DNA sequence: CCGACGTCGCATGAGC
DNA sequence: GCTGATGCGA
DNA sequence: GTCGG
């Protein structure tokens, strides 16, 4: 299915989406436009009636009605009106800063900064996290092309070996699956040394170790188990400094590991599906722990895991690669 | 008709 | 000062 | 906004 098909229509819902979030604080309104943006862009049919639309799932009157009007007037009035709103297409934008929520992009619109401009003339107005976002605002909305993720997990790999060989580490994401390219790079850890039952600095180490050799520049947010910050590859020579990269780095216990690697890798459908299974097979599975039901529903005590596949077995699937994991 | 719609670590605000 | 709600991002 | 108990 190409773009081309109804690309028009998911526009608009996601456009339609983005303003409920970012301006109608509306998340659930999000989550919807989203929805039926998705389940919309997988219909290999141009679609030619909001009553042809209505019939998948995630869409309803109110979108029905929508693509009517936009298939015949070839725009959405309401969409027009909020594009043009000076006051709500500056809240909607402002929240492109990382840091930048629909409330702090509420409060800046109301007392005038409605820019990056704006904002790069009120830094201390600007908590540390939106001061980050603001700097690599432009690298931040990049992408990342998988031949720079090997050479990033390369040193991530290699650092955190370095600091203490009997760490474990995974670059989990869409990368992970095996993507052409990712939107930012989300690394799991764990040690022997740490379990549910059972030092507070095993992640500092690793945090520390990454940023003595300078791949990590910022840091967003970091405590004993979760870190966000910024990286960037080193500059090969006279060549063009590489983009600034968003970076997570989480710790987790190690009989906790597994559970995390295959719930962070996705995807999301392929989440849905797996947990829907699985129930049916009398397991609950969250990105923690698995454990079974419960002839009245209770669950016991979560089961041992030690790979992914442990998981897969619990559930008499057979283990799918991380490759084949699109849904 | 009407509630669920994921959940949670961390930074920062607010209330005491 | 401590506690615990809220905003944010994932 | 959409779904579903
Ligand atoms: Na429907
Ligand atoms: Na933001």
């Amino acid at each position: 299915p190409q773009e081309t098909l109804n690309g028009g229509i998911t526009d608009m819902l996601t456009e339609l989406a983005n303003f409920e979030k970012n301006v109608s604080q509306a998340i659930h309104k999000y989550n919807a436009y989203r929805k039926a943006a998705s389940v919309i862009a997988k219909y290999p049919h141009k679609i030619k009636s909001g009553a042809e639309a209505k019939k998948l799932p995630g869409v309803g009157t109110k979108i029905a009605e929508k693509i009517d009007e936009f298939l015949a007037t070839g725009k959405l009035r309401k969409l027009e009106k909020i594009r043009q709103d000076d006051t709500s297409s500056s809240i909607n934008f402002l929240t492109r800063v990382s840091g930048i929520g629909p409330s702090a992009a509420r409060k800046f619109v109301d007392e005038g900064i409605k820019t990056l401009e704006d904002l790069r003339k009120n830094e201390d107005k600007l908590n540390h996290h939106q001061r980050i976002g603001l700097k690599y605002f432009g690298d931040f909305e990049k992408r990342i092309p998988r031949e720079e993720m090997l050479q990033m997990q390369d040193i991530v790999l290699n650092e955190v070996k370095k600091v203490d060989s009997e760490y474990i580490a995974t670059v989990c994401g869409s990368f992970r699956r095996g993507a052409e390219s990712s939107g930012d790079m989300d690394v799991l850890l764990t040690h022997p040394s740490f379990t549910s039952e059972s030092q507070p600095k095993l992640l500092h180490q690793v945090v520390e170790q990454l940023q003595k050799v300078h791949f990590i520049t910022d840091t967003l947010s970091k405590g004993e188990t979760k870190f966000m910050g910024v990286c960037q590859l080193p500059s090969k020579n006279d060549e063009k400094e590489y983009p600034h990269r968003r970076i997570d780095i989480r710790l987790i216990p190690k009989d906790q590991y597994y559970c995390g690697v295959l719930y962070f890798t996705g995807s999301d459908i392929f989440n849905k599906n797996m947990r829907a299974h699985a129930l049916e097979k009398g397991f609950t599975i969250n990105e923690y722990t698995i454990r079974p039901l419960g002839v009245t529903g209770v669950a016991g005590e979560p089961l041992p895991v030690d790979s992914e596949k442990d998981i897969f077995d619990y559930i008499q699937w057979k283990y799918r690669e991380p490759k084949d994991r699109s849904e």
